[PDB]
């Protein structure tokens, strides 16, 4: 009974990226489609414009502070990683029978031999690379067949990146142009085997497009006419494309619900190689709507009809949602989202008023940094990143540093999606958003205590993954392509 | 054989304000179902984001400085208007047998004796206002129903806006929640005298949504969850809904061309109750992608089949593609537009390689401000505008002056269509692009003669329309509700 899901998770990707959301040049037909037989989210949010807090808030259903996900994001070397007693939503399908599965990106720590890795986290297969696929030396990498360098050398003095099937390294580095390829093989199979044994499947693809450095294989370098970043979409998009196909194929159509988001915003110092964040402001490493409101689909066709909403919606709402369509059980933990399965079938309204937003560098003297509840937004805190440079917006540099805003910066979003009008720079209706904000920034305040950071436990060198274990020189000598 | 052809152009609307274009709150669900069942383009253009020039080139096909449709737009007093010789795409069609008709904002002269009015310019028929609807006072007018005032007041000194039936006043000044409504009786009127007579029909509606002072009908008021500018929207996409009921009702879906465009950008001064440029720059009143790069949808069902171009199109094409549609001949002149029938019929490519735009105030000295050819599009000269202030881009204020760039500034806008990233801030790609961008401007600037300005044959008082002729004190005695 409990439905297939695929959960398709996309890095760096923008609000106005896909062409249903506007982009006049990207080329996603696979996604349109799915718009269109689906339903499109106006205002869907992470809570941080980071990859690790965000898959963090996604699999956990948590605040990222919670458990320790902060600040910045785990590298190779990392001592720490989301703690095992966290139950993700793999665990909670394990338990009901789903068989579960997860290719690409994690990002949620790797460990004293690999004990952060997903197989210790619920899921059943892994095929991916455990951080991002630009922690590591990536000058000689091929990004575009056939011999198209991957641009700017990603970073340096580590061990190659390595692909890995559960806790084995299968390659170091792989080929970037076949990675893609290689995960949909995988997903097949996750597929099929499942239909074999009669159970449900769960998959979480976590794709590497849209992260820097861009790459794709043959079939799109240089077809989509928008460069390297319409080509890494591209492919993307026809990934999702291969996932509907081989869903076709097996009759599960209909019993298949898929869901497609995104980590964060944009990184638009990649410039013309890095997405967009469409009308809204700023990108990937801020508080404004550009780095935290992403797209967001969700396609169950006999289930969820066809529409767009404007309801309130987040990543944290993902665990109990997927818990109560599967008849499955929410663990015994206090959980920041909600079920909106009413939403999805069309029977109620979202439950979810109120959204909540940490900085990349939270703390717990300036506590949340915005809030949105209803319409209104408000800043208590505001800040601009080096992720978010090069564009003619001041407020999202690098060098616009922390600023304290009291009363806070108040944005009406549905006339002002833009956050260009302060509307404190008066009304009853204003004056009692102001209030409830407050309350509900000094509430959360209050009521959160901060994990200890996972990330502040350090770095060893000797964590990273090497594919000849003990060789030397390290890490040049790491790597079995 | 020749179909009927509605033309659709809204005043002051953004490429991001339509729900098909991506904005997250607009309500324009009939429009949105005109893009699912026909040709939306992503690269359509205005050559002057300004309503006079703008809506000359449109009628005529010829670049405004041709006729002296510059600098800025024709105000009540004007001596000015149109030249009578010029031909209009009204006159092409009425020679070839349609019963045409406009509704709405003409803004293209008034003159002694109503000379430059719409029935001296090939139209049968005629209900609307001569200029925009803000110019006249409009403190104590009603915008939204039962008795919500226009906001700030518009322009003082003057007669109150006129509404006229062919050449005589039927209201002064019109009850603006109802305007609307008129406009579609009267356009139902056209469509059945016209089915009546056996003849295909030429439908002009120049709606006043977007344009300030906002208003619409008690249906829309405070309906769409936007606000005033979103309620205004949501009225113009009802409109729509009624003329696509009609053309339903008469059974001339199938031999009805219906076309929806706007004249110029988003008027950002008038901050949230003014429309969305989207990822594009600026705004009305400048030549970046916000100011000239606008909406358009094509749809013509059994003829154009559903989908998204990106080809290159400007209103500039409109005259001399209909005149094929209906097979009429083109005028005796030079035209700066191109047949655009192959691209809507999906046999041809379009034939346009270019597109050439001149500021508000243009000059002989300077010449043309930016150009396009293919995917690159260089600027020579830049400027902000009053009608694009208040937001964040420094570039679009009234105080980024006038400024000269040579090399010009130059982006790729199928990679960098918000145009942030100068390429020449040295590939053979981009000399070469150079090299025609350079060559295309002195070529244009060379055999462009201006036409002398009808803009500056000046004011005179007494061309004030008033409805009580002869009436004293002028010019509040002109009045007749
Ligand atoms: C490593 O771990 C999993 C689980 O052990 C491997 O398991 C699967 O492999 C085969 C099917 O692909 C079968 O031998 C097993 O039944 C199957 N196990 C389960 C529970 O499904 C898997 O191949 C490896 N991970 C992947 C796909 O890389
Ligand atoms: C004013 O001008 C036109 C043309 O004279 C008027 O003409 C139309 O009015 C009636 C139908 O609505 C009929 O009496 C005429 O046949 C018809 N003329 C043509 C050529 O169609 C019209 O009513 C006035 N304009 C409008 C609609 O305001
Ligand atoms: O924030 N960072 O310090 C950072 C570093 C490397 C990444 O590759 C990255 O992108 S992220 O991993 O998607 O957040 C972010
Ligand atoms: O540019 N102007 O000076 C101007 C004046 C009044 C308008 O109402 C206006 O808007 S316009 O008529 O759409 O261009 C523009
Ligand atoms: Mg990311
Ligand atoms: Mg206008």
């Amino acid at each position: 009974r409990p439905p297939n899901i695929v959960l398709i998770f996309a890095d760096d990707l923008g609000y106005g990226d896909l062409g249903c959301y506007g982009h006049p040049s990207s080329t996603t037909p696979n996604l349109d489609q799915l718009a269109a037989g689906g339903l499109r989210f106006t205002d869907f949010y992470v809570p941080v414009s980071l990859a690790t807090p965000s898959r963090a808030a996604l699999l956990t259903g948590r605040l990222p502070v919670r458990m320790g996900m902060y600040p910045g994001v785990l590298v190779p070397s990392s001592r720490g990683g989301l703690p095992l007693e966290e139950v993700t939503v793999a665990e909670v399908l394990a338990a009901r029978g789903y068989l579960t599965g997860m290719a690409g990106k994690w990002h949620l720590g790797v460990g004293p031999e690999g004990a952060f890795l997903p197989p210790h986290q619920g899921f059943h297969r892994f095929l991916g690379i455990p951080y991002s696929h630009d922690q590591g030396p990536c000058q000689n990498l091929t990004c575009f067949p056939p011999a198209t360098p991957c641009d700017g050398g990603c970073d340096q003095g580590l061990v190659p990146i390595p692909l890995l099937a559960n806790l084995s390294v299968e390659a170091q580095p792989p080929w970037l142009p076949g990675l893609e390829a290689r995960y949909m093989a995988f997903a097949h199979d996750l597929m099929a085997d499942a239909q074999r044994q009669d159970r449900p499947f769960f998959l979480y693809y976590a794709s590497h497009h849209t992260h820097y450095p861009q790459f794709s294989g043959q079939s799109f370098a240089e077809r989509s006419g928008r460069g390297p970043f319409g080509d890494s979409l591209m492919e993307l998009d026809a990934a999702v494309g291969t996932l509907m196909t081989a869903i076709g194929d097996l009759g599960l159509l209909e019993e298949t619900l898929v869901i497609f988001t995104a980590d964060n915003g944009p990184e638009t110092m990649r410039m013309s190689r890095g997405g967009c964040s469409g009308l809204l402001r700023c990108g990937k490493g801020t508080t404004y709507e550009g780095g935290v409101r992403e797209p967001a689909l969700a396609f169950w066709p006999g289930h969820i009809a066809p529409g767009v909403t404007h309801e309130l919606a987040s990543s944290l709402d993902l665990l109990p949602t997927l818990a109560a369509l599967a008849g499955a059980p929410l663990p015994n933990v206090t959980l920041d989202g909600f079920d909106l399965s009413p939403l999805l079938l069309g029977t109620g309204k979202s439950p979810r008023q109120s959204l909540f937003f940490y900085p990349s560098y939270p703390d717990e003297v300036r506590g949340v940094f915005a809030v949105r509840t209803g319409k209104y937004k408000a800043h208590f805190f505001t800040q601009g990143s080096a992720h978010s440079d090069t564009t003619a917006d001041p407020a999202c540099h690098a060098s616009s540093s922390l600023t304290a805003h009291e009363p806070p910066l108040l944005y009406d979003l549905s006339k002002d999606p833009g956050e260009n009008y302060n509307l404190l720079g008066a009304t009853p209706e204003v004056l009692q958003a102001l209030k409830q904000l407050q309350l509900l920034k000094a509430q959360l305040d209050a009521a959160v205590t901060f994990g200890p950071s996972q990330v502040a436990r350090g770095e060893d060198p000797a964590l990273q993954i090497c594919c000849h274990p003990g060789c030397t020189p390290r890490p040049a000598c790491c790597h079995c392509p």
